[PDB]
């Protein structure tokens, strides 16, 4: 459905921005030079961009115990792999992220679409799909009604069953999906800056972008003075010292950056991006 | 896997919304085994109602008929043959009703929760089981016209061929008991009240009585209509008020009623084969 290297493209434009409690989600977006519209529905909340981690998680055991789509998977190995201090309000964030996950349905309307795909000579195609297809969850104490009057269930097992689809995707192009388990322990953005280079940095050795591009790339619709400002902070903690206000290196785990910013009539009105890839 | 051939009418058919109803969620009470469990059925938009049943096995009966004229869970469905397997004449609001059931069963979610015991693997030492599932796992779906934004401000859709991936665990089931899943070209046709009657006794199949049948079918509709409905449908298949069969397509039935001072307190149903 979605190609590895539109992932950072498409499907991060589909989710809600962090924090946000939303049953719909319209957005447009671009592929294969073809307009399209792409709809992101739930029951409950839909998927956060704050899940993407939590999903990447998933994607990690998966691939690992592999090594048949059915999948038991641990909350304590979520815990770890996403680095939480297995407590309760722990435990429950990363139920809430994989109970959004599973309730999260996308739907991709083809829009300049146009295409030989029978007797239609020229369709419009969709396609809606779920990441998680089916979900055998074991509990250790009884199911609860909840304050709205249904059942809350506190899982410490998952069994999952993949789109069919997407699972032997996940273990073909297994190199797209398996990330190292750090970046599954960071900041949203960046996450989000890390899985782009994924993309952006093959068959390259070098290259250099702006901030503003970045923030094209990255989230359209959030204002430059809170994704600079944000992107910034998350990769400076990162740099530890290795730089001043105006430059900072940091090792994006193989991606080795340089942030140079730019100033005009003395205030920074943006960045260059330096990367040179450290081919391991 | 979760709701086997036997269970279908028992968890199934009680998970969907009454007919003519709008619903984005419902809870029910269910028995596998005589051990407690409550199913959640859940969607964006609306539930599967029982009035989809029929839509549902019409698409059932075409899944199993593509992968036999040739496992692999990518299936090709033409509305066109939906709308006739259902003997509905082609037309815009029938194609649009297709397509509104289809809907309906895409968007709705089934959680199954058990709720005493169980037995043990390990660390869970008193372990509760719970099972969400959908009858479709991916949907594509080629339409002729453009997508229109709606009276919502959310797109509107009409297809005409859909390409169905199958819940895995589902898909296999559909062709390993694929002998249940298979019905009557004319059973898809009928009222949803006799649709519930065939379907109920492939998993029953003997003598029972309508009052229970009115509890194996539909608990939530008293007696007074359930059988001046059903006992109508019935009899608008048969030939020849107190004494009366019909040839369901596989079971004939012999429908005796029951006398008690003077009006009707009962039926009884004679069943073979």
């Amino acid at each position: 459905v979605v190609s590895p290297t539109n992932w950072a493209g498409i499907i991060d434009q589909a989710l809600a921005p962090p924090r946000t409690r939303k049953s719909y989600q319209k957005s447009m977006v671009s592929i294969s030079g073809t307009r399209a519209v792409i709809e992101t529905r739930s029951s409950k909340n839909i998927m956060t961009v704050d899940d993407l981690m939590t999903l990447f998680a998933l994607f990690t055991l998966t691939v690992q115990y592999h090594d048949p789509n059915k999948t038991p998977l641990y909350i304590t190995d979520i815990l770890s792999l996403r680095g939480k201090k297995d407590s309760g309000p722990a435990r429950d964030s990363i139920r809430d992220s994989i109970d959004r996950i599973e309730f999260t349905d996308f739907q991709l309307h083809e829009l300049t679409g146009r295409w030989l795909s029978e007797n239609m000579p020229e369709g419009f195609k969709s396609d809606r799909f779920r990441f998680l297809a089916r979900t055998i969850t074991a509990s250790e104490e009884a199911p609860v009604e909840g304050s709205d009057g249904e059942i809350r269930i506190k899982p410490n097992l998952y069994i999952l069953v993949w789109e069919p689809s997407f699972f032997e995707e996940l273990l073909t192009r297994d190199y797209f999906f398996l990330f190292p388990p750090e970046i599954l322990k960071q900041h949203t953005l960046v996450f989000q800056l890390y899985s782009y280079f994924r993309s952006r940095m093959s068959r390259r050795h070098t290259d250099v972008m702006m901030l503003s591009e970045l923030n094209q790339k990255l989230a359209r619709n959030i204002e430059w003075r809170r994704f600079s400002m944000d992107l910034i902070r998350e990769l400076r903690r990162l740099s530890e010292g290795k730089g001043s206000e105006d430059l900072f290196v940091v090792n994006l785990w193989g991606y080795h950056l340089t942030v140079k910013s730019i100033e005009e009539k003395g205030k920074v009105v943006d960045y260059q991006v330096d990367i040179k890839c450290d081919v391991e």
